[PDB]
């Protein structure tokens, strides 16, 4: 896996942007997050069927990409996905159904993109030791699935900001709810790409409010994970820094990819990237915690490959050239 990645979500569906067959995906993407595994009635058995091709065709397309150095990852969740693991039985259905799918298609890893059904219960106050079954069991399942595969099974996650940086303001309900998951699987975690979009405003470690889609916002939000931060207003409850190589930023490929805002122009985003990676500022209001940068910052994720293809390949072309240019 390269040191500066472009991770692109791939639509296993036509939402009007069309279907791109796997071999027609731009090689600028290093990792392809196939979207999405979802559940039926039991909310625990994950299901997936390719939007084009026989199962064997799709598996073959995945093998081809892998032969080219690309990673093809199964994403679980997104917008409409629901996974509920109230008990061990549900956890086991989740584990087994996901392993079967990885075995069936040869996926390189999994991406956790669960955006519903995840809450810190009352009394669940310690991110190092969660008590909410959904959280405890998700952690357990993720470790178990990761441990079912070889030395470079890829694990990623794409939580919304409330679940992560939100933990700076509160710890309970959705606020900070992915912190225990991140912490619980950090030794297996390849990288996390929080969704810096459909997000409104975020509070930086300088206590200031930042608006999504601005360079300052992107730096302030990433710095939380790069530096670590106190949780829920408690100076004595510090969430530790992840490895810089575990930190990515998730962005919309085009304005329309995130209908509630979040899109940032590459020209503005490169300002943020230069500051995060090299400690080179751009006259912004946010001050980076390490003013000489975090060189090992892992790269950018985008929703999505399909949106990118529809937007003059702006995201993939701009950021591949930027990262290659470093
Ligand atoms: C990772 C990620 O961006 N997850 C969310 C996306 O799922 C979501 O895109 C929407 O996904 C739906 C399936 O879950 C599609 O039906 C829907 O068409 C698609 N919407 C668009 C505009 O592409 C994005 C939307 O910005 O939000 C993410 O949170």
């Amino acid at each position: 896996l390269g040191s500066k990645l472009l991770v692109g979500y791939w639509h296993n569906f036509d939402n009007g942007t069309g279907i791109i067959k796997l071999k027609d995906v731009s090689p600028k993407w290093d990792v392809i997050n196939v979207s999405f595994g979802e559940t039926g009635g039991d909310r625990s058995t994950v299901e997936f069927s390719p939007v084009y091709g026989t199962d064997a065709d799709f598996k073959s397309d995945i093998s081809y990409l892998k032969s080219k150095g690309k990673k093809v990852v199964l994403s679980i969740g997104g917008q409409n996905g629901v996974v509920l693991l109230p008990d061990n039985a549900a956890k086991d259905r989740f584990i087994n159904s996901i392993q079967s799918l990885i075995d069936k298609y040869g996926f390189d890893g999994i991406d956790i993109d669960l955006q519903s059904g995840i809450y810190l219960n009352g009394n669940d106050t310690n991110f190092k030791n969660p008590t909410t079954p959904q959280i405890v069991n998700l952690i357990s399942a993720i470790r178990t699935i990761s441990d079912h595969y070889g030395p470079d099974f890829l694990l990623s996650m794409a939580p919304e900001t409330a679940y992560v940086q939100g933990g700076y303001s509160a710890y309970g309900s959705i606020w900070g709810a992915y912190l225990p998951i991140i912490y619980g699987v950090k030794d297996k975690l390849t990288y996390i790409h929080v969704q810096h979009y459909n997000a409104g405003s975020g509070i930086g470690m300088d206590g200031n409010n930042y608006n999504q889609g601005t360079a300052d916002y992107e730096v302030a939000m990433a710095d939380m994970l790069l530096h670590g931060f106190p949780v829920g207003g408690n100076a004595n409850n510090i969430f530790p820094a992840l490895r810089s190589d575990q930190v990515m930023i998730g962005l919309p490929a085009a304005p329309a990819a995130a209908p509630s805002g979040g899109y940032i122009s590459p020209t503005e985003m490169k300002k943020a990237l230069n500051y995060i990676i090299k400690g080179v500022p751009f006259g912004g209001k946010y001050k980076l915690s390490n003013q000489s940068g975090y060189p090992a910052f892992r790269g950018l994720m985008s929703w999505s490959i399909n949106w990118d293809a529809k937007n003059n390949f702006e995201f993939s072309n701009n950021y591949r050239t930027y990262f290659d240019g470093l």
